[PDB]
């Protein structure tokens, strides 16, 4: 089995940058940030507790299709508060199947009640083929 | 594992593919995804594959560039350089793919004819479908 652990690892810096919005947030400063980071996803924290997690899947579905506009709408209106976690122990394989099931592509990281990072689906993708030889024109 | 195995393991054996065209409005695009449940649409162009556009391309493409989904086309904001399989491929090289090119979607042709459509959800369930696992 490969870990969680192991996955943030080889994260960048290194795994330990959560980016992050809060529940009072307008969506728009959501999507902006997002955008400034190349992500798909923001933990939704209100002064270190967990909220809630917001996606561009959110975003898609909630705003313009229930004539919301982004700028007047807060984070709090659209976000999943039942946030689903994993530890660092828990293998690659479990976090894989989470996410089949439950058809999200984030998973916030808890130690001991302590935020440590966060993966997704791209990153348990890149691990299962990291090591694995391609060519061009394969 | 195939491509192809993969498709067929999709309910309908992966034979839709929910599509719009270049000329359709971006909101109509996001209502029929909503619609659907899914995160891509292929793009035709009366028949001929124009590009692909999906919910990270709306994310990026419209409010942040002060356009509106109602005023704003398909062309606007789609990728017009798609790239594919075919069912032949294995799903490592699929997941390969989507990790260095940044994309969790890849149309399936067969002999420059769609077949169906795959994504890294389709691909993640191929590696763990098999596999035990318990609530606790
Ligand atoms: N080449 C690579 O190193 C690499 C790594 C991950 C994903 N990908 C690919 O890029 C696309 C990435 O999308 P994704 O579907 O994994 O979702 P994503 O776009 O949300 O994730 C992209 C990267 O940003 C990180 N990230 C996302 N939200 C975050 C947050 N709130 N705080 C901190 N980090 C966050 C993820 O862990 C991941 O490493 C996919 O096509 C995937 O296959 C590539
Ligand atoms: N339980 C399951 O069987 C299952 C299957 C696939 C994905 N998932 C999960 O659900 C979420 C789905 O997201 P995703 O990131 O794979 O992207 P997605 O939301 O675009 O894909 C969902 C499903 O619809 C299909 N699909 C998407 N666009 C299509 C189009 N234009 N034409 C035909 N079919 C299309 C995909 O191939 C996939 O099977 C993820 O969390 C994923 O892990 C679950
Ligand atoms: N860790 C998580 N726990 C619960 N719901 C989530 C989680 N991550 C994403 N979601 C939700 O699931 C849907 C799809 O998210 P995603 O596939 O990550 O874009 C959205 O409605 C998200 O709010
Ligand atoms: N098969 C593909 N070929 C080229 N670009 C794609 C493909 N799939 C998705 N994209 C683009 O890549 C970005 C991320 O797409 P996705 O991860 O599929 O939501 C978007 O700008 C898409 O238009």
């Amino acid at each position: 089995s490969t870990t969680v652990a192991q996955i943030l690892k080889a994260k960048p810096d290194s795994g330990r940058t959560i980016y992050t919005v809060t529940k009072n947030d307008f969506v728009y400063d959501a999507i902006k940030l997002m955008a400034e980071k190349g992500i798909g996803a923001l933990l939704v924290v209100d002064g270190d507790d967990i909220a809630g997690i917001v996606t561009e899947r959110d975003y898609a579905r909630k705003v313009v299709l229930q004539e919301r506009s982004s700028k007047a709408t807060r984070v709090e209106e659209i976000m999943t508060a039942k946030v689903r976690y994993v530890e660092p122990s828990q293998s690659t394989d479990e976090c894989m199947a989470l996410m089949t099931e439950h058809r999200m592509r984030h998973l916030p990281v808890l130690d001991g009640g302590k935020l440590i990072g966060l993966i997704s689906i791209g990153d348990l993708v890149k691990s299962v083929i990291a090591d694995q030889q391609f060519t061009i024109s394969q």
